[PDB]
């Protein structure tokens, strides 16, 4: 009953953590996929970049996305916004 | 000067998360050598796959690590035994 992904009308993403990581790739029209699995989701994928529990404002390029971290709690990453470039 | 590892009598492990992969790796005599650079705490948070609790345990090849503390940035202590 609630909203994991949202685009605006500039284009910019708002999605949550527990979102898996192939429904992002696949509204960010990017492959972000793991061969060998180790993440599943948005939050551990960008666990899994930073290597520590990042704190808002931080960011992560990949291929021309830029990641930034809006929200995290207790289990996962929160809030991400995603825009190009 | 802070103390990153110890261990006790019975062989247990008490690490911080920021410790290097590669120190667990030797310290543990476990080729746990993640993303080599890696650290403990960055290496369990993949293998929970989200943030775990103080008190969850994980059991990664003949390793039994458990979830000491948790903190704004990292797992906090880790404490790890065999079997």
């Amino acid at each position: 009953e609630k909203v994991v992904a949202e685009q605006q009308a500039d284009g910019t993403w708002l999605m949550d953590g527990w979102i898996s990581i192939r429904k992002a790739s696949n509204l960010l029209e990017h492959d972000l996929v793991d061969e060998a699995e180790r993440y599943s989701t948005l939050g551990g994928y960008l666990l899994w970049q930073f290597g520590y529990i990042p704190a808002a404002g931080e960011q992560i390029t990949v291929d021309g996305l830029i990641f930034e971290i809006v929200s995290v709690n207790k289990h996962n990453i929160g809030k991400v916004r995603v825009h190009r470039t």
